[PDB]
DNA sequence: ATTATGACGCT
DNA sequence: AGCGTCATA
């Protein structure tokens, strides 16, 4: 009763971007904007690969991951804007860029972690506190959520999208106590309302929109976005969770997509996140080791303690090339060649990093793939990394890999190498 | 022949 | 240190 731990004590933001490399190509570009597009990388092969695609053309089934040539016969007339073409490779400064637009712009709000290219958790508790001293028990306004749902409303005793938004809206809004200021439903609430603010900012000041998720933790902020895109904001609050989870495939929640989701579903014989309200903590540890098992435990009960880390910058630079099929490097001079090319692209990002961010790399890691090889990586090995300059780097790379040459013949590579991969990791400030 | 990334956990 | 997993556009 008064002991159990009900993990309401943060409130928690999620904010993704919508369609994200496709609205970058959007701004640029207003010939695209609200139309079926995609944004494709390479297109000598099939037209190339599909790695974004615009809620438009997500209407006619063209996903990410298709070849841009299938994705026509879905959509003919899909437009489709080229990744960049740099050294040789597809080139992502674009969008790393614009990224760095949109963090910045979160930033002024709170500490965020930066979790990929487009996303970024924020914690919003401090926010929330110092907002909720700034309204003296007034009320909270449905104007000031304009683009926000509530999860699991409307409930109880119109049929357009926005007029069902509204109803769960007011009933959340009429049942609130706003009188006391450690109400975790009114902290979050206030979070939604400092995130409808953010969003603005975003969409002013970039152009892009986004969603996003107000909960008490990252996970179940991370849900709560993908719940009403694009261009929204959700909130799950903790009483949400059993209606929410009773029917929650367990894939869907963050790091349960995978092996381990998939082992929980077999070995466990259930389907849905709340059904593993019912076995106990070493009952869960025993099948899937201590943490996971005591992290799931409370996950299904939605709580989770993982903290927003403050890290708005990437925590690695690296650079990487697939060679494929026939194209795979049977040469030494071919090998020597992409790494240079690789590592000339790296000394450039590294060397912009350095002045923006006062901090330099340590270490070099090279990767590489063989023919043959299921893993997407067959060895990894590191060396120091003492100077920014792509000839050294390149030279370095193919020193820690050279002896994987199995060839009699020094000149000819084999097995051929499917993949080079040279990235830049341990900073340290400068 | 989705490709090009990035973070974290295990031993 | 090197490997494997899970996630992103
Ligand atoms: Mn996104
Ligand atoms: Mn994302
Ligand atoms: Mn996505």
């Amino acid at each position: 009763g008064p002991h159990m731990a009900t993990g309401q004590d943060r409130v928690v933001a999620l904010v993704d971007m919508d369609c994200f490399f496709v609205q970058v190509e959007q701004r640029q570009n207003p010939h695209l904007r609200n139309k079926p597009c995609a944004v494709v990388q390479y297109k000598s092969w099939k037209g190339g690969g599909i790695i974004a695609v615009s809620y438009e053309a997500r209407a006619f089934g063209v996903t990410r991951s298709m070849w841009a040539d299938d994705a026509k016969k879905l959509c003919p007339d899909l437009l489709l804007a080229q990744v960049r073409e740099s050294r040789g490779k597809a080139n992502l400064t674009k969008y790393r860029e614009a990224s760095v637009e949109v963090m910045e712009i979160m930033s002024r709000f709170a500490v965020i972690e930066r979790a990929s290219i487009d996303e970024a958790y924020v914690d919003l508790t401090s926010a929330v506190q110092e907002r909720l001293q700034k309204l003296q028990g007034q009320p909270i306004s449905a104007d000031l959520l304009p683009s926000t749902y509530i999860e699991g409303l409307p409930q109880g005793p119109t049929v357009q999208k926005e007029g069902m938004r509204k109803q769960g809206l007011f009933q959340w809004l009429d049942s609130l106590q706003i009188d006391n200021l450690t109400s975790p439903d009114l902290q979050l609430t206030v979070g939604a309302v400092i995130v409808e603010e953010m969003r603005a900012a975003i969409e002013r000041e970039t152009g892009f929109q986004c969603s996003a998720g107000i909960s008490h933790n990252k996970v179940l902020a991370k849900l709560a976005c993908g719940l009403n895109k694009p261009n929204r904001q959700t909130l799950v609050s903790h009483g949400s969770v059993p209606q929410l989870f009773s029917q929650m495939p367990i894939r869907k929640i963050r790091s349960l997509g995978g092996k381990l989701g998939a082992s929980v579903i077999e070995i466990l014989g259930i389907e849905y996140m709340g059904e593993l309200t019912q076995f106990t903590e070493s009952q869960l540890q025993s099948h899937f080791g201590e943490k996971n098992g005591s992290w799931l435990y409370a996950m299904c009960r939605g709580i989770e303690h993982d903290p927003v880390k403050p890290r708005q910058l990437p925590k690695t630079i690296g650079c990487s090339k697939n060679f494929p099929g026939k194209t795979a490097l049977a040469t030494r001079e071919q090998v020597q060649w992409w790494l240079l090319q690789l590592a000339q692209e790296l000394e450039e990002r590294l060397t912009k990093d350095r002045n923006d961010n006062d901090r330099v790399a340590t270490q070099l890691v090279v990767s590489i793939r063989v023919q043959g090889d299921k893993r997407l990586s067959s060895l990894r090995r590191c060396c120091a990394l003492t100077r920014y300059d792509a000839h050294k780097m390149s030279h370095d790379a193919f020193t820690v890999i050279k002896n994987c040459n199995t060839s009699g013949i020094q000149t000819e590579w084999s097995p051929p190498l499917t993949m080079l991969f040279l990235c830049a990791t341990k900073f340290s400030a400068s």
